[PDB]
């Protein structure tokens, strides 16, 4: 508790006042209450960690301040940590196989948006699951998946909320469909599905804004007749682009930092295995030290 109070002592944590209704610093009276509740029921319940404010927030969100659905959302996401060896997956867990995977399924973070999140790229074109399991599983690469969770969470977060001045708790997402088809994208079915049901109950809150750039006609086409079945905030995180997205990429993330091949200016000597950002700049690395490398 005193080493978890130090690290979070050691970062803004507050959200800017623009920031979505029950986030930190942003609760009505109801949502104080909420809150005050949940933590009182899982300190009842015997747990110690992760029950900052910002982190039962995200929990207390994900299940609309419903106390009983976020304690039962917070005690299986625990549980799962338990099963699933979280807590040490950083020193577990050995991506040896990213050089390769990379020719295939790039999956990086470079830099931050002009809110301080961090960015994420995903890019599809070239990806053949069946080339990518001689190598790695898909075991293995949601393995992958919860290791950088954790990296985020732990490391890049924090030093994105000293660089921006403000509490950080999201990631923008930029994903590259130029090239898939609809047969390729249909054979990810599975990682996508096992990936998103880590995201939505092990990480809620954590995606802040979602761009697909060089959407396909009958994929944005699908989305833009699909949409109303989400949730009006949710919709309001989602940009589906097609083949000019530079200008709207350049609207939400400073050209220095936006990379060559997107329209901006940043570059590295490469960007694949690469993990650039204020996390790796000491001015941003708090007690917690530095992230860890996949590579
Ligand atoms: C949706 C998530 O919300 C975010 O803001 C990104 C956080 C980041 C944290 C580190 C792990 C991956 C990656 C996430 C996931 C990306 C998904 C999108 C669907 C295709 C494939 C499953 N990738 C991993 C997205």
């Amino acid at each position: 508790t005193q080493q978890e109070k130090e690290f979070l002592e050691s970062y803004p944590q507050n959200c800017p006042p623009d920031a979505l209704p029950g986030t930190p610093g942003n609760l009505d009276s109801a949502q104080e209450k909420a809150l005050a509740e949940l933590r009182k029921l899982l300190e009842d319940a015997g747990f110690i960690e992760r029950l900052d404010d910002s982190t039962l927030l995200r929990f207390l969100r994900a299940r609309k301040f419903d106390v009983q659905l976020a304690k039962e959302m917070f005690e299986n996401c625990e549980k799962w940590r338990k099963d699933y060896g979280t807590d040490t997956i950083l020193q577990d867990f050995h991506y040896d196989e990213k050089p390769l995977i990379a020719k295939f399924y790039p999956q990086y973070y470079h830099k931050t948006d002009k809110d301080g999140r961090p960015v994420y790229f995903e890019e599809l074109g070239a990806v053949n699951l069946h080339e990518m399991n001689k190598v790695t599983s898909e075991e293995r690469m949601l393995k992958n998946l919860v290791w950088e969770y954790e990296s985020v969470v732990q490391y890049r977060l924090p030093a994105c909320s000293r660089a921006a001045g403000h509490l950080v708790e999201t990631s923008c997402t930029i994903m590259d469909l130029k090239g898939i088809s609809i047969s390729s994208a249909y054979s990810v079915m599975s990682y996508v599905r096992e990936a998103s049901y880590i995201s939505q109950n092990y990480y809620p809150e954590r995606m802040g804004k979602f761009y697909i750039i060089n959407a396909p006609f009958g994929f944005s086409t699908a989305f833009r007749l699909f949409k109303p079945f989400l949730d009006p905030v949710t919709v309001s995180k989602i940009f589906i682009l097609g083949s000019s997205y530079q200008k709207e990429l350049l609207k939400q993330i400073p050209a220095e930092n936006l990379p060559v091949k997107f329209g901006g200016k940043s570059e590295v000597d490469g960007l694949y295995l690469s993990d650039i950002g204020p996390w790796r700049d000491p001015k941003y690395i708090g007690p917690e030290g530095e992230a860890p490398e996949a590579f």
